[PDB]
């Protein structure tokens, strides 16, 4: 609540700049996507999402989200095309969500907040490892996908099923043989802009690719997210909800759209 960065009144996003002054930088994320200002760019290529050989490893409650990690030693699950130059390897995905269904997303669309947001995090292979990539202005690409409540997303259910085994900070479980293709919406139409990580260290090295089409997840799926805990085992129970950073100033940036 004050012993480490987080999302509460005493350690949340308004405090982060003290340890990470780039929090007040020129290319911070998330942002509000004003759909009427975004520019259709007919020269953007279709996004290429190649996840058929993805090799998942573990699922972890890291005290700020839950995250599924992948083997990124080789080009297995990669993102290419769109605004990207070269090849970006999938490292991990995680979510941000709310306490109620009208908040939880980091990006907004014409100020609209979604119930949650999925981030599929990739790094640029030209830098050899993620640690080096994190120091570059084009080191990372994050594919952001909004979640709204509707019918269940079948490809999310194996994630939901394991959450009770990682309730508290520091717990992990085996999470091999998970196929992230099951998390995507039908359309790959997107907005893109240059930004940052949305958690410390807030590094300004991300090409954001935010899909226009949300996925629908069921009420029961989101309720299971909201049973996770921020705290470690034995500490006062603080439900892991509202683990989202609000929109940051756009400053000197243009958001581009892949679609008219
Ligand atoms: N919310 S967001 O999508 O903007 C976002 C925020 C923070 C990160 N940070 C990392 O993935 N860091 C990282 C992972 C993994 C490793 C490894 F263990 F592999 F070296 C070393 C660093 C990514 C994305
Ligand atoms: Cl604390
Ligand atoms: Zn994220």
């Amino acid at each position: 609540m004050s012993h480490h960065w987080g999302y509460g009144k005493h350690n949340g996003p308004e405090h982060w700049h003290k340890d990470f002054p780039i929090a007040k930088g020129e290319r911070q994320s998330p942002v509000d996507i004003d759909t009427h200002t975004a520019k259709y760019d007919p020269s953007l290529k279709p996004l290429s999402v190649s996840y058929d050989q993805a090799t998942s490893l573990r699922i972890l409650n890291n005290g700020h989200s839950f995250q599924v990690t992948f083997d990124d030693s080789q080009d297995k699950a990669v993102l290419k095309g769109g605004p990207l130059d070269g090849t970006y390897r999938l490292l991990q995905f995680h979510f941000h969500w709310g306490s109620l269904d009208g908040q939880g997303s980091e990006h907004t669309v014409d100020k609209k907040k979604y119930a949650a947001e999925l981030h599929l995090v990739h790094w640029n292979t030209k830098y050899g490892d993620v640690d080096k990539a994190l120091q570059q202005p084009d080191g990372l690409a994050v594919l952001g996908i909004f979640l709204k409540v509707g019918s269940a997303k079948p490809g999310l259910q194996k994630v939901v099923d394991v959450l009770d085994s990682i309730k508290t900070e520091g717990k992990s479980a085996d999470f091999t043989n998970f196929d992230p293709r099951g998390l995507l919406p039908e359309s790959l139409d997107y907005w893109t802009y240059p930004g940052s990580l949305t958690t410390p260290p807030l590094a300004e090295g991300v090409t954001w690719i935010v899909l226009k089409e949300p996925i629908s997840v069921s009420s029961e799926q989101v309720l299971k997210f909201r049973k996770l805990n921020f705290n470690g085992e034995g500490e006062p129970e603080e439900l892991m909800v509202d683990n989202w950073r609000p929109a940051q100033p756009l400053k000197n940036r243009q958001i581009k759209a892949s679609f008219k």
